[PDB]
């Protein structure tokens, strides 16, 4: 089972607002289901992903989803930690909203480390993520320190937080609540 660099991670992970890192998108992806109240995982069904041609990373992940071979008559979460949402591309969301619309047992729950509010498309993909019955919110310490701990070749060594990790998660989480506020 193949663990990330832990560069790679560090430098698509990292929140800090002044940078706009648009060019990869890296979506870390755990299935679990629910069950007897509490959840139950799966290691062939835990990975991360990149764009690899144009295809984004969320895409990719929709079409290994045949390959999860899900019970329909089990209801499953599907999590997946994101270096940044709303998926750029037009219609990108309208494919992740139709998936959702198409598969009622399954539940998403997306954290991305960070979100890019342009007060217009994003806003309203974001939106649309929320009504389709995606959970939305932002990555603090203790999501970024789980990926480490559960993506990343780290050989022992311990997350070790970049300057500003929390002050930035709260701000981003600030403004992804009142994109999302019902």
């Amino acid at each position: 089972r193949y663990l990330m660099d832990p560069d790679t991670f560090t430098s698509n992970f990292n929140n800090d607002p002044l940078v706009l890192r648009r060019r990869q998108t890296y979506l870390c992806y755990e299935v679990e289901r629910l069950d007897n109240g509490t959840s139950v995982k799966m290691d062939q069904h835990m990975g991360f992903l990149c764009n690899e041609s144009g295809r984004h990373a969320q895409l990719r992940f929709l079409d290994l989803v045949p390959s999860l071979q899900l019970d329909p008559a089990q209801i499953y979460r599907v999590t997946w930690f994101i270096s940044w949402s709303p998926c750029f591309s037009w219609g990108c969301a309208g494919e992740v909203r139709a998936f959702l619309q198409e598969n009622t047992h399954v539940r998403l729950r997306i954290k991305a480390a960070r979100i890019y509010d342009d007060q217009g498309r994003c806003q309203e993909a974001l939106q649309m993520l929320r009504d389709a019955g995606a959970q939305v919110s932002i990555m603090t310490y203790d999501e970024f320190e789980y990926c480490w701990d559960t993506f990343v070749y780290r050989q022992g060594c311990p997350f070790q937080p970049w300057d500003g990790l929390e002050e930035h998660s709260q701000a981003l989480s600030g403004r992804l609540r009142a994109i999302l506020q019902l």
